[PDB]
């Protein structure tokens, strides 16, 4: 019977770089034409589920940016081997379907970034097939100049290669079908400028940049390359946004931020062995708050405009729900609150919001299962390596979960609404932790210019925490928002300076 503190509070749609992102593995999301392959028209058909354009009404998820996995011609179902950087794979649609998707996203306040694969191309990209022919004729000063082609003996020993003619090879860390670009090449830079402009001119808001760890090599400074590319794209589109996958230690992420790239994925906090899920299982609130503050701030030293990119899991990892669901739905809910209420831009993986699991932990295809909009009418999508038979989410599909006020999905929805009511959360920096003499409680102050919030998480699985909020912490403290997983009907309150934070709950404190 305690009033919901967010009732009637005005939400505002984001109009800047700060977004709750949604990663769509295109193959697996929505099939509009019966071939068992997801496509762009399928995404279009579900845009009102993603964002209906009105932050103050409706039953949409509410995400305000999409990251599309590769959409360009490729023989593979994942398409990270790019055969043509200037078109749409026919299974996904045409450039007209792409233009429709952009228009329809933007009408709803949804930004769109593309997976732009700069480390490597397909071995069937025509630029590369020409290089291969020319190398076989001992011509190295044509198309070979686009690619990381050298005599075999040049390569660092632990570098995998593609064998070419006449004793030459091409760097290929990921596959024999993924030859690497020479990022130092004049010709390559020219080509990348053309590809960037091609997509930016179609209304794209920016890029996800895979495999940044492999920009740097024996002769390439990846920071120099990414700075060159990023600044090129800023000239084309001043408010272009990029997020890099740099799957490596913190010091390498610090280094790469000197490029001025907005964001790099925060791998440290992802997966079952990562900070967030590990500490939700271990009930380590205080540790998690400390680690988020220290990491966000360290990265800001390298780039003062860094936008951290928190995530539980992506298309290259086991689904987060494989670890979290067996710990109870309230653990899954807390996890969402923790990663999404950290500074920066969180990335929800499609289907995470309804608890899609991986049927096995070892096969990448099992990380990319079929999105379930309605568990009564299961999808019919083929995913190479796991077939087309759909798993049923424990909580049902989108339609089921939207109706149930206590669903995982509705918890995500509420998190997003709280963010749309409180811009400081995404845009600010953590200026300090707040101790509550309890290792289960993780609390920190996020401040964005003139405005500070106190975010408190109770990681305890079983125990409510009665906390005292003083004027030294937040002057004239009020309860701005709550997230209480046990029941959507349950709210708390701040009364005579005391607030009960239930198990696995989050509260947000703000000055009157
Ligand atoms: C970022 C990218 O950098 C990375 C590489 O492009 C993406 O990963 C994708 O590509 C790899 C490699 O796929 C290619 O090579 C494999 C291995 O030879 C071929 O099998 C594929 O057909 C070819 O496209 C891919 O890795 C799959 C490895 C499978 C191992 C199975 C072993 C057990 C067998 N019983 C990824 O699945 C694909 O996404 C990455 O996703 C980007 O984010
Ligand atoms: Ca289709
Ligand atoms: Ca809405
Ligand atoms: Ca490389």
């Amino acid at each position: 019977k305690v009033a919901d503190p967010i009732e009637g509070v005005k939400a505002t749609a984001s109009t800047d770089k700060y977004r709750n992102y949604y990663e769509i593995f295109v193959n697996s999301f929505c099939d509009s034409n019966g071939d068992e392959t997801g496509d762009l028209q399928g995404i279009i058909s579900q845009l009102d589920y993603l964002n209906d354009g009105d932050p103050n009404s409706g039953d949409d998820l509410g995400v305000d940016a999409i990251w599309l996995t590769p959409i360009m011609p490729s023989k593979s179902y994942h398409k990270y081997d790019v055969e043509d950087y200037y078109n749409i794979d026919p299974d996904f649609g045409t450039l007209d379907d792409f233009d429709k998707l952009i228009e329809e996203c933007h009408k709803r306040g949804i930004n769109v970034i593309l997976d732009l694969v700069l480390n490597h191309a397909s071995s069937k990209n025509p630029l590369f097939t020409k290089a291969v022919e020319e190398v076989a004729d001992n011509k190295l000063d044509g198309n070979a100049e686009y690619f990381e082609i050298h005599k075999a003996s040049y390569f660092d020993s632990n570098t995998q290669t593609i064998s070419l003619g006449n004793g030459y090879a091409c760097e290929a860390n990921f596959s024999q079908e993924m030859p690497e670009w020479n990022l130092n090449s004049k010709k390559t830079r020219e080509e990348f400028t053309k590809i960037a402009k091609f997509w930016l001119d179609r209304g794209v808001d920016g890029f996800r940049l895979d495999a940044c760890k492999y920009f740097t090599n024996k002769e390439t400074d990846g920071t120099e390359f990414l700075k060159w590319f990023y600044d090129t794209c800023k000239g084309i589109k001043e408010d272009v946004y990029m997020v890099g996958e740099n799957w490596t230690d913190d010091s390498d992420i610090q280094e790469l931020y000197k490029s001025g790239i907005d964001s790099q994925f925060a791998f440290k906090f992802s997966t079952s062995t990562g900070t967030i899920i590990s500490n939700i299982i271990s009930q380590g609130g205080m540790a998690t708050a400390k680690k988020i503050m220290n990491y966000d701030n360290k990265m800001a030293e390298s780039n003062p405009n860094a936008i951290n990119a928190m995530f539980l899991s992506n298309h290259d990892q086991v689904r987060s729900g494989n670890a979290l669901e067996s710990q109870g739905l309230s653990s899954q809910k807390l996890a969402a609150a923790v990663y999404m209420l950290a500074p920066g831009n969180p990335f929800i993986y499609y289907g995470e919001e309804i608890g899609i699991k991986a049927p096995n932990t070892t096969n990448d295809a099992a990380y990319r299962t079929q999105m379930v909009f309605d568990s009564e009418n299961l999808p019919d999508i083929y995913v190479n390596g796991i077939g087309d038979e759909p798993d049923v989410p424990t909580g049902g599909g989108v339609k089921q979960q939207l109706a149930d006020k206590d669903s995982l999905l509705n918890y995500y929805r509420r998190i997003i609404t709280i963010k749309n009511q409180n811009p400081e959360i995404a845009r600010g920096r953590i200026v300090g932790t707040q101790g509550f003499d309890d290792k289960t409680v993780g609390a920190y102050y996020v401040e964005y210019e003139d405005s500070k919030l106190l975010i408190i998480h109770n990681f305890s699985k079983n125990d409510a925490k009665e906390l005292t909020i003083t004027d030294d912490m937040i002057k004239n403290a009020t309860l701005r928002a709550d997230l209480i997983p046990e029941s959507s009907s349950k709210h708390t309150e701040l009364k005579d300076g005391k607030i009960s934070v239930p198990p696995q709950s989050t509260v947000i404190i703000k000055s009157a």
